[PDB]
């Protein structure tokens, strides 16, 4: 999907990831719509009649709104970082909008923190149309390269990292094999012995079966758990996303934060994740309960 | 007020002045039933069998019921009040004409009778016709259906006749207008005995805070001891999910642990969502929604 989506005024996600639905969201003007290297980027703002602000989307999927940004963003930031005794140094495979890294800089026992995106465009708009995300991108803190994810953990040592956290595009697109068992073979490898790592993970309405794959090949490269987080994202397709959050240790619950954010100084400035977030996000519909048993 | 024109070119799309500038929308198979009842435009329809979504139902233009997810709500509201008193004996259904809760109701054996009031006839009946799964209880010798509005019908009832009250209600623009107002809410603390419970459909914490809000505070000062809300995931209610405040008329009442856990109850392998830790789990809220408690 490209431009096409945009149509008698409305943004229309209709994909073949998702047959027969599609969320829609009215466009107030088109900001940017063009060709990356290597996925079709589109920015507009919605209208300013309803909340959703400016809007990006990566091969005909949104990616960020304005209003809603912060829940995936904290989400997967704090919910990874209190599960790990002292995360100090931490890869952001993905992420090119900045918002995984804005949160992951509120820790201070972060020293660095990599970013690699394969897309350096998705950076350069968010720098320009997503401030709020991608102040972050700047952080002597960080070191933000562009380059495919796969590529990148291959070249890196053992045991280079406390967490590595997955944000990608959905598996249609050039995030295909971050998907991939050989992908984590080598992100467990990256990881130190109390490393943690998380993902994007998918619908458990669209994808239970992709989910179900994947949490039973991450426990069988050597993790030693997975537990998969679900949150609420008005604009992920129904409504929901969840994360696999896997520690290489044994006998570590993420389930219950092991470094609570209250007793963190930014835990007031968080507009979704709280500590009761955090442990209520495990708990499962009965039928999906079996990922999590 | 929409009606028949939110179906066009094989699609439907959930166009709403109650959600500006958004629509979920979903391919339509075939139209079952379109037209309006003596109060509402009610729109039936066979959904994209590629998709998952199967029979869908439409008041005013709003998604009521799919057969893929409406198991969520109807679990959640039937078994989080009812697993939160003592003995829930008499129960009041305000709405609910699908059948959905009073079938989540009726699978406890504490029940006697639960009576179910719901202003349009032609729900029920198109519910018989269409939804048989979720309808299949509208016809139990435990329940006793009436077409009425349910303001008229919380008036005209007696003091302390209710162990719980379920108010299952369309949004608020049409006839469920007064079910989100102070008078009718001051007839539920009335009709409930004095341990009763209440809950409701209690709208978007993305769209609606305002009035939810709105609504936890005229409620505890018409006199309800507590009212916590608790969300749940739903795909095709706007923005994914639905929340219910649930109200205690008595203190002492902490309805966000259950109180008869429904896995000693023997049918709770039955149910596809509910369980006792998604009832601890549903009580967390967002940080930027958690001043409705
Ligand atoms: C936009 S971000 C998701 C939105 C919430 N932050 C997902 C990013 O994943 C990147 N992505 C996709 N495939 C890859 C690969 N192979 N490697 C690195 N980054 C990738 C893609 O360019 C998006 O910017
Ligand atoms: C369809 S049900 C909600 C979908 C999940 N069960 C909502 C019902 O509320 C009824 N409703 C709306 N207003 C009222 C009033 N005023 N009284 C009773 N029932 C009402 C409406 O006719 C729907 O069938
Ligand atoms: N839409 C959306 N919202 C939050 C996180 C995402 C990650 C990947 C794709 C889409 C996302
Ligand atoms: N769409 C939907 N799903 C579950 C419950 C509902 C209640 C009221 C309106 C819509 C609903």
């Amino acid at each position: 999907p490209g431009s096409e989506l945009i149509s008698g005024g409305w943004f229309r996600e209709e994909n073949d990831q998702w047959p027969g639905q599609a969320m829609s969201l009215r466009v107030e003007k088109v900001l940017y719509d063009a060709p990356t290297k290597f996925q079709h980027l589109t920015i507009f703002e919605s209208d300013p009649k309803g909340p959703w602000g400016t809007v990006m989307a990566l091969d005909g999927c949104i990616q960020v709104t304005d209003y809603d940004e912060f829940v995936y963003h904290e989400v997967l930031g704090h919910t990874s970082l209190c599960s790990h005794p002292k995360p100090e140094r931490v890869l952001i495979i993905g992420g090119g909008d900045g918002g995984v890294l804005r949160e992951v800089l509120r820790h201070g026992t972060v020293e660095h923190c990599d970013l690699v995106d394969i897309d350096g465009e998705v950076m350069e708009q968010s720098k320009q149309h997503f401030p709020q995300i991608s102040r972050s991108l700047a952080d002597p803190r960080a070191t933000v390269r562009v380059g495919d994810g796969l590529a990148f953990v291959r070249q890196t040592p053992d045991n280079t990292y406390d967490v590595v956290i997955i944000d990608t595009t959905d598996p249609a697109g050039p995030a295909s094999k971050l998907f991939g068992e050989a992908f984590y073979k080598d992100v467990l490898r990256i990881l130190k012995p109390d490393g943690i790592c998380c993902n994007q993970g998918e619908s458990i309405w669209l994808d239970l079966e992709l989910i179900e794959k994947m949490s039973r090949f991450i426990r069988e490269t050597g993790f030693a758990s997975v537990q998969y987080a679900l949150m609420h994202v008005p604009t992920y397709p129904c409504g929901s996303i969840g994360t696999l959050v896997c520690s290489k240790k044994a006998g570590v619950d993420v389930t219950k934060p092991l470094r609570p954010v209250e007793d963190m100084p930014f835990a007031k400035d968080l507009k979704y994740y709280d500590s009761e977030m955090h442990k209520a996000s495990f708990a499962l519909p009965r039928f999906a309960r079996h990922i999590n048993n």
